[PDB]
């Protein structure tokens, strides 16, 4: 796919409103996507254990994993669609390393956009959240693309 500058706009919009507060917005989200997918949990051998909410949000570890995340997932986003260079460390990492299968990475992108709704609905409106869509699902494609490249495809 290819995304409008129309819609770009409206992905980089919100986004700077999620700027403001990097952290937090990587702690709900983690939170959101562990609670809401347990299984993905188990991904993480130094968050394997965290039992309760509580426990996920006392973690610091936790905490700055967020960060690395957002910071990495907003770099790509500013690219605009010209990701190449980014996604190639990523997607070797997450599927040779890690072995997250694609079907996690859908898992994620509905915990973002549950997060998005919620502490900005006056700027994630229907039009803006299928822009934000239309950006995680480019993503997810091309992610996929290079995981078939790389002999994995989960
Ligand atoms: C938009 C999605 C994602 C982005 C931008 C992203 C980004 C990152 C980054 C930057 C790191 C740091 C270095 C590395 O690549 O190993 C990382 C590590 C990792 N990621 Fe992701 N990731 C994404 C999705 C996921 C998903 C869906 C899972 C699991 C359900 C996952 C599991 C992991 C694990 C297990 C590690 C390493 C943790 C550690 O031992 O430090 N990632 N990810």
């Amino acid at each position: 796919m290819v995304l409008s500058e129309g819609e770009w706009q409206l992905v980089l919009h919100v986004w700077a409103k999620v700027e403001a507060d990097v952290a937090g917005h990587g702690q709900d989200i983690l939170i959101r996507l562990f609670k809401s997918h347990p299984e993905t949990l188990e991904k993480f051998d130094r968050f394997k254990h965290l039992k309760t909410e509580a426990e996920m949000k006392a973690s610091e570890d936790l905490k700055k994993h967020g960060v690395t995340f957002l910071t990495a997932l907003g770099a790509i986003l500013k690219k605009k669609g010209h990701h190449e260079a980014e996604l190639k460390p990523l997607a070797q990492s997450h599927a040779t390393k890690h072995k997250i299968p694609i079907k996690y990475l859908e898992f994620i992108s509905e915990a973002i956009i549950h997060v998005l709704h919620s502490r900005h609905p006056g700027n994630f409106g229907a039009d803006a959240q299928g822009a934000m869509n239309k950006a995680l699902e480019l993503f997810r494609k091309d992610i996929a693309a290079k995981y078939k490249e790389l002999g994995y495809q989960g």
